[PDB]
């Protein structure tokens, strides 16, 4: 015979080896497949998929959940005060957790690339006013008024024009530190102006976040969740 | 020598790996084949062979089991009354248990395809009248009256003119359901006119029933069968 | 390493595998081959070589065996009486144990093909007569008088003119069955004429019987004889 | 299966064996590289590095190292008279155990090649004089005084004209015996002149000592060093 | 992975198994060879080197064995009496041992070839004579007086004329036989003439005897010796 000798590593099982197994029933031949449409070959097609943003995700809002995909606007808000505010961080707790990013993010150790958060207004037809979005980068002091936001990186938003602006996240990374010193970019929604509306009109309308992430997001070493039980 | 890693599944039996064995006797030459007509190299040509369904099985009959081959037709039966009735389902029980094509249904898990069910006329050469074969799709309530399986697949067979008449099973599947609710198409008997036959002659004859599958019937998935003990 | 799975028939030594072992002794060159004649390389050579049949084989020989290789005619032997009669069974026991033949039958469990005895006359060179040959086919009755045995397959045997002929056993099978029913074809040597013979000469002399197998005459599947103890 | 024959060496685990074993993360595609200056390919590129020579290893030192790191020369010292001595030994101890060669030769069994040994003075621009430098050969008698050395291999530095000199030690071997009788080469430095000054120099200036391997220089037979604990 | 089976011999250790082991060191490399004179390829190249017989190997020697290296011929000896005898056995006891060929021959088994004797006459310049050297081949009577030896194959040698003479065994082997009845052939030297010298010369002289393989010289099957203990 072949003179062979064995080294170490012969009969262990490796949960992640990847051989070849004896077919249990060699004379079976499966049924073929057919034409089904939607078929996906990589969970970033998934991920490039705009899904809501629980932005309004108060402790107040818990027993009418339906009120967390959507947070408002109205009159009595005075022009250049703070409307909302959130950060970027699909993996971490908070609004994106709703998103089927933030979701499968979890499902991941490490990712980066850019990301798009768009914002629809649902108001009646008649009203018209500004909003300032402001994307504050990471290491940055979040704006503390209308003004120096205005400064950064910003867009000013008539939803009189359009119904729907987006935003673009340039880049993101994560880093696990903790037992804190870490912040990723800061969004925050302006009132420009006013909300504006005439007679006949709901003087409070409201606001609905979508986010994906772009093209160049990727994400690397997998790892099961920790949001099931 | 050769650096070698035994892998899991080392030393183990599997009833159906097909490996390679040392020949017991090197020497010995077998004696060598020689022409032996009837070779068979798949069961579905023993399929395709028509062989005799015991359509007339009642309880009465199994002490004179040679009865089942074949039911009658009379002059006391009146126009548009059901001679007989039974369904296409091969492998089940009932009257397909007799031919070799349910026979060897046992022997699979899974079968499709199409089937055909001849009828023979033995009576005696002065008779003449018309029956009527309808197949009642799968999932269809079995006709009511000659009038209604009139009006479903069927075929006038007049025996005055054709000792025999085959009919086509378009299509046939079989899904195990239990413990119905299941149902597969049903062929049904009946007397368009009443039997017909001049002095002399028995009023009283025999029609024989014989099927088989067609071309496009295939089966997958072996399993010993349950006819024996 | 290489991914290797051990399959069953590992660590089985089986006394007809044929493997390859190594050299006990790799730097020995064994002393190198000359010529030598006669070389064999198959066992049917011997078998094509005629040996004595012991046509003689009686009770009364064995204390004197040396008479066993030759039976005689005589004169007192009337014209037409059987002189001497056994069946062409090669490996079953009585007169051909004593050729090479049946020695080597007992080697293997089949074999088949055509035989050939030959009979040599060793009486005075003044003797005349007319011996008849008679091979009576498988299956078939043994002669009874010498005009029947004339009716089969014979030779008319004229020791006058030829010193010996030749014989030729068509074809021989072997099947066991026992605990009789078998049988295989029947020499039988008939007195055609008596022995004649002028005044001096031997009023008794000896015939040899030899016997080979032919060419097409084969074996298969050894097993070790029960000639020895 | 393909017959094979374990042979001996199976199961061992041989610490330099070099072979392969299963990835633990096969889905895992590792941080690719960028590029990062000074990538070191080869020890030896290290060792052709000039790293200063602890010539001045007194004993009255150890509480102020930073003094052993360069020798003196003044003027109370005599024309002809020895200033230091030291031997080309990189491996053992001694001056060179505070140059990058010397650590590096202790991760080896043998080494060999040339050496070269750089003399740099510090001294007020104001001041001249001459050294003589001298290489005394392995199994050699070290120089009695200025004169004899001045007949082997030497370099008259005048470090009124070059700041610095460079002497190459031809070629060193290292031979371990013990429980001496090995020698290899010495270098001595001498005093041609005295030291000159004029009014306003110190009076006593330093000089620093430098080596290195040349390219001929290899070392083979790794082993773990005795240098830590 | 591959489907094996192992084979009778797996873990095995035959001391004469020729395989490939793991490299203890793969890093180092092996100090390169160089050119050394008189290497050596086969034992045979030692073989066919003359070397010096003990042909006067006497037990009154033991003491002084420098004085078994060559025997005397001296005036007292009459023409045509025995000087001295040996035969040639390499392998066996006897003067042969304190060849490099016999000692050699014990590390073998078997052997067979040609041999070649010389004889070298150390006496006086002014010495002549002739003596008379017999090959007796193997299986043949030792001569008995000069004469017969004469008619056998001889050498008259003239130590007048040639200082030296080279006879030459034609051919040998050896088997082992025991517990004689083995004899190989029998050199013999014989006085033709008395040795004749003038007045001042001594009356004794010396023959050296050298012996060696010729080129057809072979041995097989290595088998350690019983020379030490």
């Amino acid at each position: 015979g072949i003179p062979t000798e064995l080294k170490p590593g012969t009969n262990q099982f490796l949960t992640t080896d990847d051989g070849v197994s004896a077919p249990i029933l060699p004379g079976f031949h499966p049924t073929p497949p057919i034409h089904i449409p939607g078929e996906v070959h990589n969970l970033l097609e998934i991920c490039r998929v705009e899904t809501i943003l629980e932005v309004n995700n108060l402790k107040t809002n818990e027993t009418t959940p339906m009120q967390r995909l959507c947070f408002p606007v109205s009159v009595q808000s005075k022009t250049g005060e703070l409307c909302a505010a959130f950060r970027a961080d699909p993996g971490r707790d908070g609004p994106w957790q709703s998103t089927i990013l933030g979701q499968l993010c979890r499902y991941y150790t490490q990712w980066s690339g850019s990301l798009e958060v768009t914002f629809m207004f649902a108001g009646s037809f008649m009203a018209t006013g500004k909003m300032l979005i402001a994307y504050t980068p990471p290491g940055g002091n979040v704006p503390a008024d209308r003004i120096t936001a205005m400064l950064g990186t910003h867009v000013i938003w008539d939803f009189g024009l359009q119904s729907s602006v987006t935003l673009v996240v340039p880049w993101i990374s994560n880093t696990h530190y903790r037992a804190d010193y870490y912040t990723t970019g800061i969004i925050t929604i302006w009132y420009q102006t006013n909300y504006v509306v005439p007679i006949g009109a709901p003087t409070t309308a409201y606001i609905v976040a979508l986010a994906a992430a772009q093209d160049n997001f990727t994400m690397k070493l997998c790892k099961d969740t920790e949001d099931i039980e």
